[PDB]
């Protein structure tokens, strides 16, 4: 009832909302819960061996944030995903600005649980 119907308002900004597109992308976000947050983290590695993948909180929520070497459809990661959710809610949308909504997630009312590189991204490796 009370679950999330779209990404949080502050971060409408820096995402697609054409979630049936053609258009192929490389940059993802997932909105969800922790617990189906923290296994699409290691799922994401070894289906689309992300280039970078980072885990955030927010609440009791997670946003994951990640780059494919090859672009792939919104809704075929969405389908993805919404296998390994059941009544969990789950948003999955394509990233326009990769380096600023990573950045706005490393920050409040945002933090980074985890992320594949130490360090996470530096600007330079997206520029």
């Amino acid at each position: 009832v009370e679950d999330p119907k779209d990404f949080p308002v502050d971060l409408h900004a820096f995402l697609s909302q054409a979630v049936f597109s053609n258009r192929t992308v490389a940059s993802f976000a997932v909105y969800t819960t922790k617990e189906k947050a923290q296994i699409l983290y290691k799922k994401l590695m070894e289906k689309y061996s992300v280039t970078f993948i980072s885990r955030h909180g927010f609440g009791g929520h997670n946003i994951l944030f990640f780059l494919t070497p090859h672009r792939h459809r919104v809704s075929a990661i969405n389908n993805y995903c919404q296998k390994l959710c059941t009544f969990s809610f789950l948003i999955c949308k394509g990233v326009n600005k990769e380096y600023l909504f990573y950045s706005a997630l490393c920050r409040q009312p945002y933090a980074v649980v985890e992320e594949s590189i130490q360090g996470g991204l530096k600007e330079h490796d997206l520029n």
